[PDB]
């Protein structure tokens, strides 16, 4: 009846209208590395932090699922500062980003001792059940990734670890896919491995345009995420336009109670500040946190898509989500 | 005249009995994701730090030259407070390891944004000359690496940096080289770009047992570091008395003025604490910072190898590099 969130245990039931997948703070493995010349500015930070949440609560957001990986620069207690602020629900995680863009070195090290997998799963337990660090904080998700193509053996590591974690505390999984590739074998590793269908979601699936690839990885019974609303313009990536498109047709086959929106911003960066280039920068304008309700569900109501709909994605499957 | 310690500029003349490469913190990449079971404990991490520190003071060693990259958890501050403790000079450096055990993914994020080896260049500009992150200590050396067989594009930018870097500081080049391979190709990359040889270390050269590779290095003008005595047990690494042999060789063909001597230790490892197998760690036994004073130097010395060349490479060589 519980899910643990950076201000405590909060009941299920009190969740509501939910984003699955938002980062307030997020930066690329390394960053720490840039300090020097890319300070971390905290108060200025959180003011972008609490302005990001302010204008998700105008929309009715109650809560946010925040997946940063803990090798992404997750700040549990600076969440914590942004939740008690507002009193928006934050929900934090606890796992790495995948081999390609993660830190992997440190438990490749631990792999070579034998004790990796062990170590990982001690890791999800304490930060699930006991707290993060010092914080107090326990995470109410298990976030994990895979590369494009393929299911590393660095990756599976944490998969393994994660369905031991899962059938041990009943935590959610959150996943990443790369560039629309391992749905369906992510959810079937997953399986075959002890882990609830009920209480995983496949992320990233929004990166895939063939509604035959989606509806193979929904007939493990999981939830898939089209996360990742505004991002678009790489020569691979798919766009806003294309998200929708195939969103509608699992929407037409009436699979509503598997599948949530999101869109994957980065509110604050870690590291150095950058600025995108021309071209890039005008088909990224739309990465915001109000794309979803400003542009995209008009965009869906004007195709037919009824409120009992986009309230059981939004309010409806996070709450079946977190619940046993 | 000057070199940057973590206490702030030193006499080179004054520098003394050195040892090129140690480690009095380290941790792979990632590590920082394992807060929760892998905490940094400081004051009992200074006990360990010292201890060190005062086994290197009992066979006359003032100076320590501490290359922990930016992404392996280099804490200046940390040293700072092992050299007020012990009197001891410690330098400090300014870069990022190689690809393969680095935590790349934010330096290439910023090769897509087209900056990151100016990026880079400045921040060794600002590390070498202005002060590393809240502090006002300098690095008095730039760390680089690279991989197994291959200087990669990702690592080439760096090197590239450090050049343009070398010619407007006249800082010193430290490098790691991957098993034994990339030595005259370091060598000849960075003069290409404009660096001065009398000012660059190739490191982990005793990881290669051809003496012919030495050499074809040493023609370079460049120095040479046989810097990992004690690292034994692992394919393909070479053990001591290999590297003893390649460097008896040496030393009797007369290259004494280039090559210097260390440890490659990680007095304290950051993250979660380990165990060695015990064939492995009987191997690994001799893995100390007084290794190479109370075995290898008198086994140097039964080989016919006067006082006098070591000090040459140990007080000599490296007054000479700091030197302009
Ligand atoms: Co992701
Ligand atoms: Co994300
Ligand atoms: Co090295
Ligand atoms: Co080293």
């Amino acid at each position: 009846e519980m899910v643990e969130t950076v201000c405590g245990p909060v009941p299920v039931e009190q969740l509501g209208k939910t984003l699955i997948h938002e980062h307030f703070l997020f930066g690329y493995p390394g960053f720490q590395g840039d300090v020097t010349r890319g300070t971390f500015r905290e108060d200025e930070s959180l003011r972008v932090a609490v302005e990001a949440a302010e204008k998700m609560k105008r929309h009715g957001i109650q809560t946010v699922v925040d997946p940063t990986p803990n090798d992404c620069g997750r700040n549990p207690a600076f969440l914590r500062r942004v939740a008690e602020e507002t009193g928006l629900n934050i929900i934090c995680a606890t796992g790495y980003l995948y081999e390609g863009e993660g830190a992997p070195p440190y438990f490749q090290f631990r792999r070579l001792l034998g004790t990796a997998e062990d170590d990982i799963y001690d890791m999800f337990m304490a930060e699930l059940t006991e707290g993060i660090a010092d914080t107090g904080i326990k995470a109410g998700v298990i976030k994990l990734a895979s590369s494009k193509g393929r299911i590393t053996e660095y990756e599976k590591m944490f998969f393994r670890a994660a369905a031991r974690a899962q059938k041990e505390t009943g935590a959610v999984i959150i996943t990443h896919t790369q560039e629309g590739t391992m749905g369906p074998e992510q959810a079937a590793y997953l399986l075959e491995h002890g882990a609830d269908p009920k209480k995983i979601v496949i992320g990233h699936m929004c990166g895939n345009t063939d509604p035959d690839y989606h509806r193979k990885t929904l007939a493990y019974g999981v939830y898939i995420a089209f996360d990742r609303f505004g991002i678009q313009g790489m020569v691979g990536a798919p766009t806003d336009e294309e998200r929708v498109r195939t969103l509608l047709a699992l929407l037409r086959d009436g699979y509503e109670k598997q599948i949530m929106l999101s869109h994957d911003t980065v509110n604050v960066w870690l590291g150095r500040p950058f600025t995108l280039p021309e071209p890039f920068a005008e088909m990224m304008k739309n990465w915001h946190v109000e794309h979803l309700f400003v542009n995209i569900i008009p965009a869906l109501k004007n195709e037919g898509i009824r409120d009992e709909v986009l309230e059981q994605m939004f309010i409806g499957n996070p709450a079946a989500l977190f619940s046993a």
